[PDB]
């Protein structure tokens, strides 16, 4: 395939469609770094295992894995999902994957941002990045997809979230930061991301719930659900570590109106009652330069980090008391679709979940 | 997708593999770098293989796969319209050790992977290892999402056998009943394999081959399929030729030779260089205890014969010899209404092989 | 260095000194492959972590370990054990290290054996073994030692024993095997040992305990504890999956005489009572090729694979009732030596023991 | 071995020695990768085979080198010389190795520096270079030797230049750039170098003659032959890419005084008439993120770019009509050395020459 250049997704017709929108398959890594994963991450294989057979009920699903663990990883999915071999650092396609992006004439192409670990060398989580970087580049050239590379810009794709209709939803505490796109104004960030989602209105929350492992990425704090419709954390517990971000959050969606005018209507999730931790007695490699987990370290437990694919719905479940209101809640934001819960806190203790560790990819429309 | 199909055959399900001038959804390719085969850190082969790769993709489209290390530099050489994938390898050669595909007539295509083992294993084989090698076959029916047969201890490449698509398969003795390939099986025994894998009915054995040391004699350097009934052969009447024996062996035996379906075997003659080509003395090739040595005088296995048919052209190794023209004719001639492609692969030589060895046609699904 | 070509240990006048000789170092590599090692090799790095830790009270203790694994292994090992980046296929470097020889004038050099991961693609326990094939080389530079490569001769340290005075113990069930050296008969193989062990005696056994494994190696089943003094395992449970080779092992040392006529005192030694087994819950890689590790395997938990090295002798504690029983057993061998006890069932599971993940390098 | 915490080289006494003090043996790695390397690195490879054959001569050697290249490299190197696995991004030993400092007693430590490949992610010459940062420890540790890890502070050996007697010498465009140390002022960067080299004066020379490749090291520009004598390069013609930098340094240097108060005697040293470049039919992959090698551009030769090993002085030959001069020039600064010339053009298409393909190891004393 081939990279597009002198041009935007803007200029050239085509747009990110919401996440809603009809996918033609998903995208995955298989995880296994030892400085993230417990147990040279055999445990959260099995639940990265149990996600792709969820995703595969409604929509066809992929798989991409080292050298090393690519006969170990077709052994233990099922055949109807595709496993691709492909270098990763980490094992995050939501973030390093390619956004793609389609026009209303039967084509699709991929934005390639420039991935640098949450933060590079300033506070990102791990070094290097330097397969992660190429995922989005080799996903494209799988599926003979042109692209569209972003110079010198800095983006993952859980720090923002689209309506498919002019309007992209995201965060200051993650586009803001240091270690993401310094030198450049909020003004210029804006115009990044209006000229490659094809997007006109930037919709700003202040703080995320994870400032020490994303910054802050809006995918663990609110979505859309539909044209005009946002789901949005909440809790009333002001121990929470996500009081103050969740409430915030939910008072400005409120007010907020989308590219068409449209007053938000916000849709409540659930929090876990209890925390998430990382245990001492967890066997992780401790490397400098690579994030610790070490024992208390409280883990992002979000059930928005959901992902909405075709007729389904794959939602976190953190085996906290929340798990089942979790489920009912997602389900009447989505009544006409079914809603898996799938065991994800072996996900979650390496600092994500379903929505960080999967890329969709658009059903071509038009032609 | 891919599953494994276990407990049948390509014969049993009604599979069978299409003759390579059937019609060719795609080809594939790796890219070569080792430099314990390829001299100058693959610097000059991997042009060869760029122009091999840009000649196929006028016709048909192209694929190559890549290690980690040469992925970005083989996207930067190769034109965009051919599509480039990260696949671990050992050498590349994907006509040996990539899948065999398989069609039926109800436009379904299946894979055979065949056990891999570096054209000998550790008796003669050409290195070690060859792991990541005997993972490409399964690797590329994975991007294909095609369901394959692996064919448990018994080894073979693609380059080791031609076949009509009208149930005959043609062999050397050479290769297949050699020690380093089979050992424990009867002729018999391995005639069964071909039988029940590429859904053949007879088995033609040549016997030998040019390149005893190499490929141990690989059929696609001697003779192959034009069509139908009709075989071309390497000719030389050059007594000092490392090839005369073998090619006027081979010449004779498919004279007197019938297809499966009974039609008398006609055979056309393709030359051979006038010159050897030789590895120099001076050629930067590192030598690895259990390499084949590359080493100075060395005849390399230059066969006009190694060319890949693919939808409307053909393409035909050019060594720099004074029967370059000679032999694009000659292929001309063998197929009329295809366009004949010549490509300047001495560089692909000196590693082994040519045209033919390097690549892995995927046919057209029909039925379909 | 130098490869050594043209000649061999005897005829250059070095021998394999026995290994309770005095040692300069200790070697070992670190282990984390996943179709081998439950948990990606956490479990077992730890066990890894507390042999070495053990071997270094007595003997400086010196680890290699692949490019992925080098800092967490940097970080887990005491700063006084040295570690250098090595590739490797498994963590086993009793048999693919260099057997280290010396000439008693000052000089060691190095016998670098072909490799093949115990019986090759025959019946070997992965496929490949090119970078376990360079363990000896790469050992035998970092200590600028000369070696002598045995050019299409197949072997591992763990299936062999010298008393470091003209004397091999080993078993026909692994070096007669056809995974190993088929065109070779029994006696060309005595003669691979002499020439490049310095012996002059080879004492065959019959069967080793773990046919499947090793192929039967006899350091799970008798060593040598000093000159004409060996020890034997021993079991009277007839339900034991160890009893006829323990029995038949026993048997044939009471009737042996080593190379200098002196009839060998044979100590026995227990077993664990209840098998070891791989249980089902263990997150283990099936990789077809690589040895599988199924529910209710039996794991090949013998106390004989002890380390010994300098004042101390480092011996297999598994978790069973005779734990302490062996302990005591081999203090009574070396009288003299600490003898410390390390929980390695971790290592078990993997297919063997202490004395299988080390290898020792005698003081010139 | 260990890491020290909390303490410096100079406040535990250790010091690094001058280069022309005695050494124990010598490192180096072998090159390959070939985005930087022409035909997969075959010629740099025979180039770095002789550099560690002369070197031998004078100095015992080593060679680190990747898991691919390993069997190779043991075969293309005598058996004197000894050959390690070692992963690495690139084969520059100068500016990612240890520099290793001792004291008055018979111990020897290691500096590890932070290395970011000159400039990371600012105008740094390949990405990633994490491999490379850890051969300063590896070396250290095949070594036994315990080491300090300079956290947040990047350097690179080549960057500066010692006397074993409390000076440093080194390059303004260098230190301060942007992709180095650009939260440091000059003044804090100068702590550094006194703390972990153990000196009391720091020399600014300003501009260095490679300012795209490692941002203008002082090893291309100037070093010291022995306390209080430099070595300087020279030129007077004014089309030389190094004609202002060579005018300027050897102007500082002639009013610079070192540590011990006296006023360096400064040796000329000639440049080469005419410009190595590269040539466009070299065959050289290129890789976004990795320095380009273009037709004409112009490489960095320098006859400075020499290793001092002992009884022996190790210098670049570049096929130029002053390479003769150029041994003559280092004979008579070092009178009672063997001067040995190596034909390394193959190494300075790649962004340097001997003395950045080497890093010496000194011997304990006391």
């Amino acid at each position: 395939a081939k990279r597009i250049v002198g041009s935007t997704p803007k200029q050239d017709g085509f747009r990110m469609p919401g996440e809603f929108e009809p996918q033609e398959k998903v995208w995955m890594i298989w995880p296994e770094r030892p400085d993230n994963w417990r147990d040279g991450g055999k445990p959260v294989q099995e639940a990265f295992t149990n996600v792709a057979k969820a995703i595969s009920q409604f929509t066809p699903m992929n798989v991409v894995v080292s050298q090393q663990q690519f006969q170990n990883c077709r052994r233990q999915l099922p055949p109807e999902i595709t496993v691709y071999e492909m270098s990763n650092n980490d094992a995050w396609v939501r973030d390093c994957g390619p956004s793609f992006v389609i026009n209303d004439h039967g084509e699709i192409r991929g934005v390639d941002w420039t991935f640098n670990a949450w933060g590079g060398l300033v506070d990102g989580l791990y070094f290097p990045w330097d397969q992660d970087d190429l995922v989005a580049q080799k996903i494209c050239e799988i599926e003979h997809v042109d692209s569209y590379r972003t110079d010198d810009f800095v983006l993952e794709g859980g720090s923002f979230h689209v309506d498919g209709q002019g309007t992209v939803l995201t965060t200051e505490m993650c586009l803001l930061s240091e270690g993401r796109n310094p030198q450049l104004s909020k003004e210029a960030i804006e115009q990044k991301l209006c000229d490659y989602l094809n997007v006109e209105k930037v919709l700003w929350l202040g703080d995320g719930i994870d400032p020490e492992e994303t910054n802050g990425h809006v995918d663990d704090v609110a979505c859309f659900i539909a044209p005009g419709e946002v789901a949005c954390i909440y809790t009333e517990d002001q121990n929470s570590p996500f009081y103050e971000a969740a409430q915030d959050a939910y008072q400005r969606l409120l007010k907020m109106t989308d590219a068409k005018g449209r007053q938000l209507k916000v849709h409540k999730l659930c929090c876990p009652v209890k925390n998430v931790t990382i245990k001492g007695s967890f066997k992780i490699d401790f490397v400098e330069g690579t994030m610790p987990r070490e024992d208390g370290d409280i883990c992002i437990a979000s059930y928005m980090n959901f992902l909405i694919t075709n007729d389904g719905v794959i939602v976190p479940q953190y085996g906290d008391e929340n798990d089942r209101l979790a489920l009912e809640q997602v389900q009447t934001m989505f009544p006409d679709k079914k809603i898996v819960g799938v065991n994800t806190v072996e996900v979650v203790y390496g600092g994500g979940n379903i929505h960080c560790i999967t890329q969709q990819e658009p059903k071509r429309v038009g032609g």
